[PDB]
Order: C-alpha cells, then sequence, then structure tokens
C-alpha cells in the first residue's frame, strides 16, 4: 500500500500519502476540493501508480487529519505556500504533474501562476478561476430543478434553516444530479463531506453546502491571471458538473494549448462516475508531456 505519514509545513502537521508507482514515470500532486474536505474522495486516482504515476495525496491545512492553522491563515495564498513547502520537503527541487478538483483546482490554477516552474503539467476537474462565475452558474442550475426544491433552497436557504428537512431534501436532490449523480456514493466520498461536516475550514472558508458559498472566498477570481500559465494543462469537466462546463471553459480559454474534455453522463465527481474513463484520460495526458 501507500506510505502515510506527518510532514512539518510551515509550523503545523499535515498528513500526507504516498503511493509510489513500480517503474516511476512522473509524479502527481493532488489538491481535494471544499474547501475543507480531504484527500480520501481522490483515492480513485491511485488506479494510476499502475500506469508508471506515483500519486501524492495530502489532507491541506485544517482538513481531514492535518492540524488546523490560525483562521487568520484559511486563505487559497496560504494553501498554494503550503502545496510548495510540502512539494520541496519531499521531492526537493523535482518538477512534478498538478491536479486539482473543484477549489483544489481553484488551489491548483493559484498555485500554477506562482509556480509553474516547479511543474510539468497541470490538471484542473470541476475547477474554476472565478468563484462568483460559479455561484451564478450554480444558481442558474438551482432554477432548473423542480419548483419544491428551487423554493425550498431559496426559502430556508434565505433563512439559514440548512437543517430544514425540506431543505436537506433539495441539497440531497441537487447532489445526485450535478455532485455525484444516482449512483452507489463510495465510502472515500462519504469520509471526505463528512470530514468537512466536522471541521472548521468548509464552514469559514466555503460554507454551509456545496452550492452556496458565502465562506471567505466568494469574491475569489484570478481568471485574469490563469493566462500567464504557460504549461501543458488539462481541464475536465462533468457535462452536469456543479461546476458547470461554462465555468470550465472560462479556464481553457484563458490557458494556452490546454485541452477540454466534458464527461457525457457524469457531474462533479467524474472521478468515481467514469472511473476507468477518467483515469485513462489523465495519464494519457500525463504520458504524453513527460
Ligand atoms: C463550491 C466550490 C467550492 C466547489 C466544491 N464545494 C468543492 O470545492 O468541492
Amino acid at each position: 500500500e501507500c506510505i502515510e505519514n506527518y510532514a512539518k509545513v510551515n509550523g503545523i502537521y499535515i498528513y500526507y500519502k504516498l503511493c509510489k508507482a513500480p517503474e516511476e514515470k512522473a509524479k502527481l500532486m493532488t489538491m481535494h476540493g471544499g474547501p475543507g474536505m480531504s484527500h480520501d474522495y481522490l483515492l480513485s486516482l491511485r488506479d494510476m501508480t499502475k500506469e508508471g504515476i506515483t500519486v501524492l495525496f495530502y489532507d491541506q491545512f485544517g482538513c481531514g487529519r492535518s492540524e488546523e492553522p490560525d483562521q487568520s491563515k484559511f486563505t487559497i495564498d496560504y494553501g498554494v505556500e503550503e502545496a510548495e513547502a510540502l512539494r520541496s520537503k519531499l521531492f526537493g527541487n523535482e518538477k512534478v504533474f498538478l491536479m486539482g478538483s473543484s477549489y483544489g483546482g481553484a488551489l491548483a490554477l493559484a498555485y500554477a501562476v506562482k509556480y509553474q516552474d516547479h511543474l510539468k503539467g497541470l490538471i484542473v476537474s470541476g475547477g474554476l478561476s472565478s468563484v462568483p462565475l460559479t455561484v451564478k452558474e450554480m444558481n442558474r442550475l438551482i432554477d432548473e430543478l423542480p419548483a419544491k426544491y428551487r423554493d425550498a433552497i431559496k426559502k430556508y436557504g434565505s433563512s439559514g434553516s440548512y437543517e430544514n428537512p425540506e431543505y436537506q431534501e433539495a441539497v440531497n436532490y441537487f447532489y445526485h444530479q450535478h455532485l455525484l449523480r444516482s449512483e452507489d456514493w463510495p465510502p472515500e466520498v462519504l469520509k471526505s463531506l463528512e470530514y468537512a461536516e466536522r471541521r472548521n475550514v468548509y464552514r469559514i472558508m466555503n460554507g454551509p453546502n456545496q452550492f452556496t458559498i458565502t465562506g471567505t472566498i466568494k469574491d475569489w477570481d484570478i481568471t485574469d491571471k490563469i493566462s500567464a500559465i504557460k504549461i501543458p494543462t488539462l481541464i475536465t469537466v462533468g457535462e452536469y458538473d456543479e461546476v458547470t462546463p461554462n465555468v470550465a471553459r472560462v479556464i481553457h480559454e484563458k490557458i494556452a494549448g490546454s485541452e477540454l474534455h466534458v464527461f457525457r453522463d457524469c457531474s462533479h465527481l467524474t472521478m468515481w462516475e467514469d472511473r476507468e474513463g477518467y483515469n485513462k484520460l489523465l495519464s494519457d495526458f500525463i504520458l504524453k508531456h513527460l
């Protein structure tokens, strides 16, 4: 199996899981989303170790098994310096590939903008360069929901009654439509969702749920900076993704030479809805840019 341990980054203990591939061809670092979830739901990407790709997983600050820094450090900027400090501490000067999912994709983009010189490639899945845009698109999806659920979200969401049964029902319907399409949710996914509700990062940085971003990153938007990224980039997004293909398009437009793939019949957690297809696509991309 993989090796698990604690890395002293910026003064705090960060949990990481390094799954080395037999005949290593390259290293892939991963950034889970939320913000405030855990690496757990990205474990399906371990399959790539069979493709000669070593995958590094880690729980970001205040997430999962990792320690929580001062609240003042709950920022994407800190997350970027944490990722770099971890890369440097584990791989030194070796250049690696960086993959990010949702908020992790935003974190990956922020990282690339400042440290692309340390990367060989970039992969963004269900990621975003703009929170406001993501919010606007998610609101559109909410208006496409059945009246019942649409009114429940607006009514209780405006009164801050996220605990309400009717609201919970609307959230569930939305998730099975744009988060993880009607299937059989794996333990890895449930663990990440629970970790988010238990720690404090999600509530402070993100908000109550997936489609309600009232946290501290609500105005975050680096769409005007990502265009500086000049490294091979793979952008993936689900057809029914809660972070719409429109949002993905905005990233694709700014990154020259980047590739955009829209997974049909898939949503946000594409690495579980089409595990084989997802892992194949990423490994294909990685192996062509050594
Ligand atoms: C709403 C966005 C932050 C996306 C999603 N909550 C995630 O980062 O997993």
